[PDB]
């Protein structure tokens, strides 16, 4: 069975037919609609069919199927399946999962890049010293000065779930947030939780608006530790604007590597729970959601009483010509730094044009509209318009748990 | 069973019951989410006849009442003889406002107990049709102050018989294609135009014509009608600061109404029930405005701006896009014609969630069409989780009356 997606813009009509391998569960039925939910030890098993699966799709890429060094390399799987419980991915095949897990990944704007991703395998690691160790090295080659190149750093894969490598950050770069006494938060409110848990384990915090969270690493199921990125190694932008000189004094920065560093990838089977991946920023993440969000920096009133716009009734758009406002200081500030950024405009288009490709060379892009439309200004950019059909498909990246309502504490 | 939304900027969490009442299928499967699509006998009637009744008779506190069972009995032996059945003017009325409490795209719906009902079931002809509409458009325009209403044409029987508006709002600007190669007026009506003028309408050719109207009675050929001008308010879009924006000479109408769904009670089809509130800010000036496919004003007023135009991130769109939909408000307001802002309907649609989930278990609710096109994310709507799904009565999408009817 095929299917067709309609852009209603352009009214260009493209076929479906990747959504017939995919197995994992949307979260709908045939009775209910769950596309804005937020959220969607393995045994020997269900192991080698998913193991299967996985170099089955390998060979075909490399255009290998069938061949004998396919079927040796499932012999040698299975072979090491029964007798250890597990198996090891080469190289090449790491690679290719990573890769691919960013390029199912239906919630991401940005995959027309996803066959340029810098794999640094580290399943050699042991410690949490030697994890702080990669993590350098990757901020250090993914930063790159300001010239932005996208990189995964791949920690050992889960064994029995009580050995887990995990960054107990949600982000390797990330600004304290801070409750205060009074009921006020000083710095970044989505921050505070884990921030308390970095006090607790002996931070000494800073307590300013904007300090850098050290990081907190777990190496094989041991209890984490405290470690502080080198500032050196830390880009940082101060946003002001082009024309309103005053935006300087509002006292903003962020920093340039978004670099999420809490999800699991899965691979034809495995677990990697510590698989830290970065790119760059869309514009909008920082301007309307970071600064912007009431449960965030929100800025917005701050904003426009420097405008002075008649803040006294919604109906004049003040929210939304602050917010327009805080977007062009962004962009600019990223620019004018040398710091690679992309706008929601470019952004949306270089999508559309990788899902068209995607549907001629693969039969399909999986893809939620939810998550794709960006969150001001949507019905301008060209996806508000294309239909999109969202399945599961791996490898794939996935939410798990948060570290400290799991882990074991040895103390 | 019983599911949970949360809303993730003030952390409310509702359960939702009223999805297990659901009887219409989503187009989603466990493997495939199908959110983002914009479309997805004597038998089959009698259930359909008493799950309404039965929500019906259990809205006034009557469910198995003498009452009740009467009606049951009643509508029963009239399908059995009819084939069909006629609504008592009371269920008629709370089909409809139902149809609206259910609408799931719809982010106006707090307003939705407050709908006029105009029942013309005994309508027969064109000119009929014409004269109801009228009588609707000057009751729900209300001189700006706007009412909401629906008008319900007689059921469809056999569908040879069927009524229909051929519009898809009773007003609507035309649209016609040029010698350039281009559009003047709206686009979107642009084979409509066509079917009018090869109907026999005399087009003024301007940017902003207001449609005839081309309406069927009973499967005949649809007949045109020109809708006194004194019943169609329209606003002069100027801007509370910039001088030069009185001189785009743009305008638009005051009153939304569709007039192209079908309306499902109880198994009943009404083909032609054209309905009516008013305007959210939005609709005009990001969607009928800024559309690339509409009148795709954004670089001329970019242009009127003086703003820097080479290249995509000093978000000159998104500049020009503000400062338009502060003019339609403006002006819709200055002119005191009822119109409500994306940051007022969704703070309201939330408090509506809200009432829904106490009152009723649920309120059926598509993300994708309640976020608005712009800002989404300042606006509370869009960290709201919702559930969709499919009730009844509800209003439908059916196919073009020009691709189906004979001449
Ligand atoms: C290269 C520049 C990139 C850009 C501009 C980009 C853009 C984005 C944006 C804007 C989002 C939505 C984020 C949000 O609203 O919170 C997103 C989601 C995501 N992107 Fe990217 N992306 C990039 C690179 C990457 C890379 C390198 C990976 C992994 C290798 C990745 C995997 C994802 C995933 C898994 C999500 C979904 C997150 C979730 O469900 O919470 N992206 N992308
Ligand atoms: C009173 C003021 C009202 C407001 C402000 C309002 C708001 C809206 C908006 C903004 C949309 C989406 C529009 C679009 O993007 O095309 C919509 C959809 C809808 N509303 Fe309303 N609404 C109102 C009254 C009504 C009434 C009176 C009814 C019927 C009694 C109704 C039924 C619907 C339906 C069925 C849809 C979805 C149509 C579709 O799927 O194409 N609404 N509502
Ligand atoms: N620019 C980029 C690049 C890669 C990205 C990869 C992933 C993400 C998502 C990270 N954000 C998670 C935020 C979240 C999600 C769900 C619930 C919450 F409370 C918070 C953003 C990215 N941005
Ligand atoms: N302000 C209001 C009030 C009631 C409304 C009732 C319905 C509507 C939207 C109806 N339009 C259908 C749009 C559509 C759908 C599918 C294909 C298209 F080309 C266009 C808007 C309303 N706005
Ligand atoms: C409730 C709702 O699904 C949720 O707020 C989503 C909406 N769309 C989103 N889209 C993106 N890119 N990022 C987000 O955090 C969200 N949040
Ligand atoms: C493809 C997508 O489903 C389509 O553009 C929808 C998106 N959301 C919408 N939301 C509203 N309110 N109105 C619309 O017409 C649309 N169009
Ligand atoms: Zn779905």
């Amino acid at each position: 069975r095929f299917l067709k997606v309609k852009n209603w813009e352009t009214d260009v009509v493209l076929t479906d037919t990747l959504h017939l391998k995919s197995t994992l569960e949307t979260g709908c039925t045939e009775h209910i609609c769950m596309g804005s939910i937020m959220l969607p030890v393995r045994t020997k098993d269900q192991l080698f069919p998913l193991a299967k699966e996985f170099l089955d799709q390998y060979y075909s890429s490399i255009k290998r199927f069938g061949s004998k060094a396919h079927m040796d390399r499932l012999e040698e799987v299975n072979k090491e399946i029964e007798s250890t419980s597990t198996y090891q991915l080469k190289d090449t095949e790491l690679i290719y999962g990573a890769k691919h897990a960013w390029r199912n990944a239906s919630r991401c704007v940005g995959r027309i890049q996803w066959s340029k991703l810098q794999v640094f395998d580290a399943r050699d690691c042991t410690t949490a010293h030697g994890m702080f160790n990669y993590i350098c090295n990757h901020v250090k080659y993914a930063t790159n000065k300001g010239n932005l190149r996208s990189a995964i750093t791949i920690f050992p894969q889960r064994t029995d779930g009580k050995h887990d490598f995990r960054v107990w950050n949600s982000q390797l770069i990330r600004y304290a947030g801070y409750k205060q006494p009074d009921g006020s938060t000083l710095g970044d409110p989505a921050n505070v939780q884990f921030t308390e848990i970095c006090i607790q384990q002996g931070w000494k915090a800073p307590r300013g608006r904007f300090d850098v969270l050290p990081l907190l690493l777990q190496a094989n199921g041991n209890d984490p530790e405290l470690f502080q990125i080198p500032p050196e190694l830390v880009l940082e932008v101060p946003i002001r604007h082009p024309k309103f000189d005053w935006f300087k004094d509002l006292g903003l920065k962020w920093y340039g590597l978004p670099a999420v560093s809490n999800m699991l990838l899965e691979i034809g089977g495995l677990e990697f729970s510590a698989c830290p991946f970065s790119g760059w920023y869309m514009g909008t993440e920082i301007g309307v959601r970071d600064y912007c969000d009431n449960s965030r920096y929100n800025i917005l009133e701050e904003v426009a009483k420097k405008m002075d716009l008649d803040m006294r009734k919604t109906s004049s758009l003040w929210k939304d010509q602050a917010l327009v406002e805080i977007n062009i200081a962004v962009l600019y500030s990223f620019q004018s730094d040398k710091v690679t950024i992309v706008d929601h405009h470019s952004a949306t288009e270089s999508f559309i044009k990788h899902m068209e490709n995607e549907y001629r060379c693969r039969g399909g892009c999986p893809a939620d509209w939810v998550w794709i439309v960006p969150p001001m200004s949507g019905s301008i950019t060209p996806v508000f318009h294309q239909e999109m059909l969202n399945y599961r498909l791996t490898p794939s990246f996935e939410y798990q748990p948060d570290p400290w309502n799991t882990h074991v504490w040895k103390g």
